[PDB]
């Protein structure tokens, strides 16, 4: 009659305690009489509160890098507007489904510069691996004769990566709106894709 | 030989210390230290922390305000994505020349959801001004068949909100980088708001 190891049990509480209160607010006081342990249980596996935030941020952004590869390996080769459509329908999905790590990892904006910094190089190696395969698709498309490779990459990964900072924010703490406007986010997102293509290429 | 009254003085520290350690980590202690004002001048004239935070926001976009309506009254008769590409370029050069508001502005995030709701109630009617003008000036547009006015003004007031997001955090606490990239950042919007434009219309 298994339960969660004491270590997940305490990232589990961290993830709900960070996502609700945000870094400096949230104690480790309450993350461990969430999890159900010793208040010095945690200095044990973690440190500081700190090292819980980043140990914990690193545990869920591994849980959807493997999602990521996983949906990569598999949609390759698609055509990259498609390409991302399709990827930004499954986030929208797993955040609707997952909402305690979707208000989670919003909370990166509300800690100080050295712990996010901190975060950003060690996520820097997984993030190149969209990075890198948008820029390797951007090859094989016929770019405006006014466009560079380069500004169509930044707008890109602007629009990808902004699209979720918007919606992780707008629909914080209300998964059943998010649900509710699924669809219709859905089909924005579509036409917006089909606007950039279109003023982006030939 | 004047100099701020004991109010402007305590409003300057606050942008500065807020935009520096955030809502949380800023105490009105510190602040006061700043201002050089007695500890107990900050109750007299702002109650609590988080009504100096919301004075000290209102004062900065009252401010912010005043530029724009001035902006908006000179150039109302230009091409909408003319006029955008002209206001984000100003806006620009007003960021890198008063960075200490650029890095306050950008706080809001940090705060509780009840203080931010509250700010973002009360600014909104002044920031429908920009809103309703956009708006308006996508009647006199060939929108895409395939594209809404609705999907038209959603993606251009994200690109407007979105970029400015985007410049203010990545240039936190560095006015001279900013400087030294403004010509490049300028060029870049401009193309970003050709590909809108194309892509976006018949």
């Amino acid at each position: 009659g298994h339960m969660l190891s004491k270590r997940d049990a305490i990232l589990k509480a961290a993830v709900e305690v960070f996502g609700k209160k945000g870094y400096d607010r949230a104690t480790t006081d309450e993350i461990a009489e969430k999890a159900g342990v010793a208040k010095g249980l945690i200095f044990h596996y973690f440190k500081n509160k700190e090292e819980l935030y980043y140990q914990a941020y690193m545990s869920v952004t591994e849980k959807l890098q493997k999602e990521f590869e996983n949906f990569l390996m598999k949609n390759r080769n698609r055509d990259i507007f498609d390409f991302m459509e399709r990827w930004i329908e499954k986030k929208l999905e797993y955040s609707a489904s997952h909402p305690e790590e979707a208000d989670f990892l919003i909370t990166l904006v509300s800690v100080d510069e050295g712990l996010r910094k901190r975060i950003l190089l060690d996520l820097e190696k997984s993030q190149r691996v969209f990075f890198d395969f948008v820029r390797e698709k951007l090859k094989d498309l016929d770019l405006a004769e006014d466009v560079t490779e380069e500004i169509a990459l930044k707008f890109l990964m602007w629009f990808f990566s902004g699209f979720e900072e918007v919606y992780l924010r707008t629909y914080q703490g209300k998964p059943e709106l998010l649900k509710r406007d699924m669809n219709t986010l859905v089909e924005e997102v579509k036409v917006m894709l089909r606007i950039l293509k279109k003023g982006m290429t030939k």
